[PDB]
Parts: C-alpha cells; sequence; structure tokens
C-alpha cells in the first residue's frame, strides 16, 4: 500500500474521444484528487476549490474570505516574495486567478508545460503558510474596495443583493459577499479587531484537507503527477471541518407572495418570477429541473414565449432552476418587457400560470426526457477538447459533488427517469410561493426603501389575495402545446477520410467577382462538427449613420424572425451568429455538420425574402433606442477604450449619432433599404471542419445562388472592398480627450503610444516588450500603488496598425493616472537594463510558448484563421514565422525600440490619451510631461492629420 492514499478510484469513465488518461484519489487527509496525463498539452494547470466561501464570511467582517482569496496571492513562508507566485507564472507563459461564490474559493494556474512542478510548489504553500503580510493587507483591501466600486452601479449586480437582502435576514444568504474598504478595514478598526488575525483564524479554521479538491494537468504521467501531488498536498492538514448546510430556506412564508418594484440604473425593463425549491442537486441523474426548464424555457412553437411575444409583452425569456446553496435552490422564469408588456404584468404571469397548469395536465413526458437524454449523451461524445486552466478549475469545483468515476460524466448523462420527481417540483411552482420583481425607470420617485451595500431603490407591497387568487384558477389556454419532436438532432457523426489534396492551412479554392472561398478539412480534431464564416461585403451597411442603424434592424428582425425555428437547431448543438458590422454582415453557423446546411439555406433564403412584421418593428426600435441610451451607464474604461476607437479610425459614426439618426427610420424606408443592400455584394467565407472540398464548393455556392436568385446580387466592383485606416500620429505629439461619465464615480483612462504598421518585426518588437512589461506593470500599478482594481497594459491592434496601450479604472484623477505609468515606463527601461541574459531569454522563451500554444478545439483554430481573413493579412503561418524572428532579439533591440518610439523623449513618441472623468469630478519619480493638445472635436482632429496605409497581403 501507501499511507499517504486513502483510495484510488476505478476506471473514470470518459468519452472514448478524449485521448487525456485519468486517474482518481483520495489523499489521507481526505483532499479528493483528480490527475490528467495529456503528453501533447503545451500548457499545464492546477486548481484546487475549497468548499468555503461567502456564506461563512464572520457577520461582524463582510467579504472575509473574499478578501483571504486576494490575500493568499502576497506571499506565503516558504516563497515570502509579494509577487513570487505570479512573476514565476508571467516568465513561464503561466496565468492565475480565482473566484469566491458561496461555498467555494476557487483557485487557478496554467502554465508552460515544463514548469508545472515549480508553479505548483507556490501554489501549494497558499494553503500551507499564507503569511497575510500587514503591509500587503493594507494595500491589497484597496483592489476590493475598488471591484465592489465597478459592480455597484450594475444593474445585475444590484438585483443579485437585492434578492439577498429581501429573504430572512437572520439567514447566512443575506450576506454581502464581496466586501469593501468600510467592512475589511475601517469599520474593524472602530471595533478593535486584527485584521490579520481574522486571516490567520478563518485558514487556519476552513482551509482544512477535509473540504478540498486538488485538479492537475500535466504531460507527465499518471505516477509520476500521483507522486507529486501526495508530496505536495500531503502536509495539509485535516481539521475535519463539518460541511456547512442550509437546509432552512431564506424564504420563509413572509417572504412569499411579495412583489418589488425597482428602479434600475439602465432604462431596462423586466420582470423576475421566483419559486423557492428544494435542493435538487442529489437527483442530478434525472435532473428534474433541467426538464421543467427545458419545457418551460422552450421558445419553439407552442411555448409560452411564443405567446408572450406574439402578445408583443415580451421579447426574451429564461426559464428554470437556479443554484442557492446545500439546501435550497430556486425556479426562476424572468422575461423582458415590452412598453406594452409593463402594463400586463399581471397577465404575462397568468399565461405562466396556464403554462404551468399544461405541464401538470399533460404529465411528465419520457419522450422529452429521452431526447434530453440522447443530446446529453451526444455532446458528452463528442465534447470539444477544453483549455487546461478551465478543466482544471471547473472538475475542482464539481469533485464535492460527484463520485471520483463520474466526475467527467456526471454533468452529461441522466440515467433515469422520474416522473414522482418532476411532479413533486411541479407542485411548488404555485401562485401561493411566488415572488415577483419589476424592474422599471417608471418607479422612479415612487420607492421608500434602499438596500444597504449598493442603494438600490425599491418599494416592497404584498400581491393582493384576488391576484393571487386569479393566478390559482389559471385554465388551459389552447396557444400552449408541448414541442414536438425535434428533427435537428443530429444522427450522421461519419468523419470523412481526409482527401488525398488536403492541406495544412486553409487553401483558396474559389476567387471569383461574388466570393472568396478560404476552405480546410479538419484535421486535427476529427468531430462530426463545422464551422462556416461568411463576411457579407457591403458598402451600404455603414455609408451614414441611418444606414447603420438599418443593417442592425434588419438582422434583429431577421433572429427575430427565426428564432422559433432556429431554437430546436441550437438545442440540438447547431447555433448561429448574425450581425451587422463596419463593412456589411457576418454570419457563423458551427456546430454538428449533419443538418448544418438545412439552418443555413434557412438563413439565405430568410434574408432574401425577408418580411417585416411592422409590431416587431416598432418594438425592437424602441429597445435599440434604449440601448444606445444605455451606452451612458457603462464603466469608464469602457467609454475610455470606446472614444479611442472613434478617435483612430477613419470612419465611425458615434452613439450620438446613430440616435439622432433613429427617429427617421420608418418602415418603408427599412423596406427599401434591403434590397439595396443585397443587390451588391462580395463573400468572403471560411469553411472548416468535418467537410470535402466540394460539400464546401457546394455549400459556397448555394449561398451565392439563393442570393441571386431571390435578390437578384450583382458582385461588387474590386476597388469598393475599402477597409478602413487609422489616423497617423505625428512625432513626439501628445493628445488628450476628455469627457465625463454621467453614472459612476470612478474615472477611466487609455493611454496609447502608436508605434508603426504591423510587420514581423514590428509585431515583435511590441509583443516581447509587452510580455516584459505585462506582471510588473499590474504588480506595480495595482498592488503596489493600488490605482485600481482594472489595470491592464498590452499591444492594440486596429487597421494594420499598433501601439501599446494602458487602460486603468480608477477614483484618481486621470493626469495623476497618466503621472504613474510615466513614472513606470521609466521603471522598466531600468529593469531592462539590469536584467540578465538569462531573464531576458525566459520572457523570449514565454511568449514563444503563449504564441505556439495549439488550439485543442475547430472554433480557436477557425478562429486564427479567420482573423488572418477578416484583417487580410492572410498570414496563415505567422506564428512559427513570427517566433523564429523573435527568438533572434536582443536586449539592445528592445532597449533601442523602447528609446526610439516609447520614451518620454522618444523621437517618435505617438501618445493620444483618453481622460473618462468620474460623474463628481515612497513612489517612484514621474518625468515632467509637455503641454498636451486638447482635442475638442473628433472629426477636426481626424481631418488635419494623415492616414497610414492599409496593410499589404500575404
Ligand atoms: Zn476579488
Amino acid at each position: 500500500n501507501n499511507p499517504a492514499i486513502k483510495r484510488i478510484g476505478n476506471h473514470i469513465t470518459k468519452s472514448p474521444e478524449d485521448k487525456r488518461e485519468y486517474r482518481g484519489l483520495e489523499l489521507a487527509n481526505g483532499i479528493k484528487v483528480l490527475l490528467i496525463s495529456d503528453p501533447t498539452t503545451d500548457k499545464s494547470s492546477a486548481a484546487l476549490d475549497v468548499h468555503i466561501g461567502s456564506l461563512s464570511d464572520p457577520p461582524n467582517i463582510a467579504g472575509l474570505s473574499h478578501f483571504l482569496q486576494h490575500m493568499l496571492f502576497l506571499g506565503t513562508k516558504k516563497y515570502p516574495k509579494e509577487n513570487e507566485y505570479s512573476q514565476f507564472l508571467s516568465e513561464h507563459a503561466g496565468s492565475s486567478n480565482a473566484f469566491t461564490s458561496g461555498e467555494h474559493t476557487n483557485y487557478y494556474f496554467d502554465v508552460s508545460h515544463e514548469h508545472l512542478e515549480g508553479a505548483l510548489d507556490r501554489f501549494a504553500q497558499f494553503f500551507l503558510s499564507p503569511l497575510f503580510d500587514e503591509s500587503a493587507k493594507d494595500r491589497e483591501v484597496n483592489a476590493v474596495d475598488s471591484e465592489h466600486e465597478k459592480n455597484v452601479m450594475n444593474d445585475a449586480w444590484r438585483l443579485f443583493q437585492l434578492e439577498k437582502a429581501t429573504g430572512n435576514p437572520k439567514h447566512p444568504f443575506s450576506k454581502f459577499g464581496t466586501g469593501n474598504k468600510y467592512t475589511l478595514e475601517t469599520r474593524p478598526n472602530q471595533e478593535g479587531i486584527d485584521v490579520r488575525q481574522e486571516l490567520l483564524k478563518f485558514h487556519s479554521a476552513y482551509y482544512s484537507s477535509n473540504l478540498m479538491a486538488v485538479v492537475v494537468l500535466g504531460r507527465e504521467s499518471l505516477d509520476d503527477l500521483t507522486n507529486l501531488v501526495v508530496k505536495l498536498f500531503s502536509e495539509v492538514e485535516n481539521k475535519n471541518v463539518p460541511l456547512p448546510e442550509f437546509p432552512e430556506h431564506p424564504f420563509q412564508e413572509e417572504h412569499l407572495k411579495q412583489l418589488y418594484k425597482i428602479v434600475p440604473i439602465k432604462d431596462i425593463r423586466n420582470l423576475y418570477v421566483t419559486f423557492p425549491i428544494p435542493d435538487l442537486q442529489k437527483y442530478y441523474k434525472s435532473n428534474p429541473g433541467h426538464y421543467l426548464g427545458h419545457l418551460i424555457g422552450h421558445e419553439g412553437p407552442g411555448s409560452l414565449l411564443s405567446e408572450l411575444k406574439s402578445k408583443g409583452w415580451v421579447n426574451t425569456l429564461v426559464g428554470g432552476q437556479k443554484e442557492g446553496a446545500r439546501g435550497f435552490m430556486f425556479f426562476i422564469i424572468n422575461v423582458d418587457l415590452t412598453e406594452e408588456g409593463l402594463l400586463h404584468v399581471e397577465d404575462i404571469i397568468l399565461h405562466m400560470f396556464q403554462y404551468i397548469q399544461k405541464l401538470r395536465a399533460e404529465g411528465p413526458q419520457e419522450w422529452v426526457f429521452q431526447e434530453l437524454k440522447d443530446l446529453n449523451a451526444v455532446a458528452f461524445r463528442f465534447k470539444d477538447k477544453e483549455r487546461p486552466r478551465g478543466y482544471t478549475s471547473k472538475i475542482a469545483g464539481i469533485l464535492h459533488y460527484y463520485p471520483l468515476e463520474e466526475v467527467l460524466t456526471a454533468e452529461y448523462l441522466l440515467e433515469e427517469f422520474r416522473p414522482d420527481l418532476i411532479e413533486m417540483v411541479l407542485d411548488k411552482l404555485r401562485p401561493e410561493n411566488v415572488r415577483v420583481a419589476i424592474v422599471s425607470k417608471s418607479f422612479e420617485g415612487k420607492t421608500d426603501r434602499t438596500e444597504e451595500w449598493y442603494g438600490t431603490q425599491y418599494k416592497q407591497e404584498a400581491i393582493p389575495d384576488e391576484v393571487i387568487k386569479k393566478w390559482q384558477n389559471a385554465d388551459l389556454n389552447g396557444k400552449f402545446k408541448l414541442p414536438t419532436k425535434n428533427e435537428f438532432i443530429p444522427t450522421n457523426f461519419e468523419i470523412l477520410p481526409l482527401e488525398k489534396e488536403a492541406t495544412p492551412y486553409p487553401a483558396l479554392i474559389k476567387d471569383t467577382a461574388m466570393s472568396k472561398l478560404w476552405f480546410k478539412q479538419d484535421d486535427k480534431f476529427f468531430l462530426p462538427k463545422a464551422n462556416l464564416n461568411f463576411e457579407f461585403f457591403s458598402p451600404f451597411a455603414y455609408v451614414d449613420p441611418l444606414h447603420s442603424n438599418m443593417a442592425y434592424l434588419y438582422l434583429e428582425l431577421l433572429k427575430d424572425s427565426l428564432n422559433e425555428y432556429a431554437y430546436a437547431a441550437e438545442l440540438a448543438g447547431l447555433s448561429y451568429d448574425l450581425q451587422n458590422t463596419i463593412y456589411g454582415m457576418y454570419l457563423s453557423v458551427k456546430g454538428y455538420n449533419d443538418k448544418q446546411p438545412i439552418l443555413l439555406k434557412k438563413i439565405i433564403e430568410k434574408m432574401a425574402t425577408f418580411e417585416i412584421d411592422e409590431k416587431r418593428f416598432e418594438i425592437i426600435k424602441e429597445a435599440y433606442m434604449r440601448s444606445l441610451n444605455n451606452f451612458r451607464a457603462e464603466q469608464p474604461h469602457q467609454h475610455a477604450m470606446y472614444y479611442l476607437r472613434l478617435l483612430m479610425t477613419e470612419v465611425a459614426w458615434t452613439k450620438d449619432e446613430l440616435k439622432e439618426a433613429l427617429d427617421d427610420v420608418t418602415l418603408p424606408r427599412l423596406k427599401a433599404f434591403i434590397p439595396q443592400l443585397l443587390s451588391r455584394l462580395h463573400i468572403e467565407a471560411l469553411l472548416h471542419g468535418n467537410i470535402t472540398k466540394q460539400a464546401a464548393l457546394g455549400i459556397m455556392q448555394m449561398v451565392e445562388d439563393t442570393l441571386i436568385e431571390h435578390a437578384h446580387t450583382k458582385p461588387l466592383l474590386p476597388s469598393q472592398l475599402v477597409r478602413y485606416r487609422e489616423v497617423q500620429l505625428p512625432d513626439r505629439g501628445w493628445f488628450v480627450y476628455q469627457q465625463r461619465n454621467e453614472v459612476h464615480n470612478n474615472s477611466g483612462i487609455e493611454i496609447y503610444y502608436q508605434t508603426d504598421m504591423q510587420s514581423t518585426s514590428e509585431n515583435m518588437f511590441l509583443e516581447l516588450f509587452a510580455q516584459i512589461i505585462s506582471e510588473p506593470a499590474f504588480n506595480t500599478l495595482r498592488t503596489k500603488e493600488q490605482l485600481g482594481y482594472i489595470v491592464f497594459s498590452g499591444p492594440r491592434r486596429a487597421n494594420g496598425i499598433q501601439g501599446l496601450r494602458f487602460i486603468i479604472q480608477s477614483e484618481k484623477p486621470p493626469h495623476y493616472l497618466e503621472s504613474r505609468v510615466e513614472a513606470f515606463l521609466i521603471t522598466m527601461e531600468k529593469s531592462i537594463e539590469d536584467m540578465t541574459e538569462e531573464a531576458f531569454q525566459k520572457h523570449i522563451q514565454a511568449l514563444a510558448i503563449r504564441r505556439l500554444d495549439k488550439p485543442k478545439k475547430l472554433s480557436a483554430e477557425s478562429a486564427k484563421y479567420w482573423g488572418e481573413i477578416i484583417s487580410q493579412q492572410y498570414n496563415f503561418d505567422r506564428d512559427n514565422t513570427e517566433v523564429a524572428y523573435l527568438k533572434t532579439l536582443t536586449k539592445e533591440d528592445i532597449i533601442k525600440f523602447y528609446k526610439e518610439m516609447l520614451a518620454v523623449d522618444a523621437p517618435r513618441r505617438h501618445k493620444v490619451s483618453v481622460h473618462v472623468l468620474a460623474r463628481e469630478m515612497n513612489l517612484s519619480q514621474a518625468p515632467a510631461l509637455p503641454q498636451p493638445e486638447v482635442i475638442q472635436n473628433m472629426t477636426e482632429f481626424k481631418r488635419g492629420l494623415p492616414l497610414f496605409p492599409l496593410v499589404k497581403p500575404h
């Protein structure tokens, strides 16, 4: 035997398509482990999930377990340097993150495959001897505060906390999870609490081996991973902590039959219907809640949504089970509301109960369960191979819920038909346990309560007993019918033999006035799936704001019109994406290849013969007005990015321009625009997956023929295939553009140091520099100086040009943010001077692994080719070519590049800053800056600068 292993599990059931090898075990201290050997992986990975979270915070220190989560990265006894962990990962092509929910704290990393043991050693110390350094703790509490600030004016986070504030206030469910500076520092100081001791006591008490699950994925054999994991994790102490459990529901009698009226930040209108239910987790082999969700949440003919949509009351619906914690769950039905829907909330909820009554009338349906079982089995068999980092993290969470042997299958395979469970859940969906929440600006100034942590304005009322009664007597409405058999369920999974003429990259197999067709038969994944991507080029999609509006509205009305039919295809693993672009339209069809030509045909046919329903048109136009308006409530950093895009691209219509133009979109006008849009087009496509050349040629010509037949499409002239250019900033110039975010009380900044056109050498100069400064920028600007939670640095690529950008969101003013980025850039010039040759070669090597990391699934490989196609660079072998050149670079080359393009006194510095002010508006030495040119009018700024050329094709 082995003293350190309690048991090794039996065979871990996996998909027969899965070439990874697996071994489950439990250590003697109680840690549940999954080991995954993949000898092909470029990045290895591990995750650890401790089954404690938020719901176990001390009642007097809200946010503690989330604070501990941040603090664990900031040093341990064996590795006391504050960023030893992140720096180690950065220098070895790795990355890490963590999250805290009510019951789990989950930590994960990935790393270059040769450096697993080093990464994993440093990571294991988190669970053995964190330092919770006093100085780290006082700085890091600012990152958490700033994380909560970002969430404060977000509607989803406000609704999430509001639900917890209106159940039983004594129940742990009512806790505030994120915490902030108030809860984590200010108030504890006032109460004589030593937060460092609290972190140490909480870690001591709950970070117990018996509550942990570990997953490790590496090239090493299963035996080697076994020894590694025993070596590192055997020392975690078992304190035998009982798993926390919450058998009493946070919504008791007095919390039921309540109506909440809520003021949102965005102009949104929604209706939330909720019923408390028991915890159904233990019934995973039948999944009664999924069965009900699938039915109540259906979007096919005869569905609930379908009738609410025809009445013109709602556009969208989500229904089904929602997680609570060990011992309680919820079942939801939530919809968005049209203006007319807002006035018929009562009738909407009755239709919900009529639909529920139809399910009780028909009884549990074994054929529905069989369909669900069959799709889940196909989905599991042909699951795309996952990136290691998300895969270890996700399995760590679920090791707490399923036997070792079933961890891979348990969320997929259904085994038991349980009409008794289906009826038992359905018996809880009754008007006597209903909670109803309406979100709308119409409640402004009509509310009388305020939620503490977010400020949310709402009113609570009992639902009148006569309203409950009307709902309890709901009868059968003849518009509601069970869905019928889903005929998109695929049954042909044959993998076509690899053709003799198959190539490693996409090949241009059709090059005509109408269409350019890039094609590759999958030679790696061997799943019965394909991706079909199309750019439709037309100047009329973006010629003015009005047209761009009409392009959008057309495509939204089209998707709305197809929804009923397309929903079945997407339950059957066949989906599509359709949107207007600054060039035209983009269409992508992905998933099982079997029925895929059927759905594609249908989209092109509808596209080309579309008849707008006038009612759908007014509803979708009003949602779009709101959606443009609601931009004002996005975050300051999203504003800054959005303004830079408008500043640097040749053509770009603002949200304001689109909004003004929107009133002039009439039905007549939209009906005229469509044939005009479709009259002349160019189509560039990538057809990639389980498909032959001649099926690819056939699919392409079928799209052409359908357009030609129905919309009389002719080819665009080559000269009209315009790409837009980037604005060319002058040597030594600095421009600032300044605006205010009217909603958030944080500011945001984007700083862009433009370099030159993209090419091999320029790319790798910028990428290597970015790789070098990446971790230090986060360490400096966030961990040390604490300027904000959101601190970002990296390449910016647009319209064939590039440069270095910095994005920060902070309470500090933008001019101060600027000076800190500038101090930091100097700090980096010195680090680069002082770093060893070997330190320098480790960064080359890390960038190299990053760039050469193999796609693990079809759609990631398609996305690489697609980026070559849409950028018109067509450099399909870029990665080998760029990396060969990268390996040639020296320290001097990067110092010279920095001195020429980036330094404060650089001869070719080209800087633009976007300053977004907050609603209401020791340290290294910042250099003196010149006086900037303040941009007053974006159109004038553009007209007075040159425009770069466009990049040439391979
Ligand atoms: Zn956090």
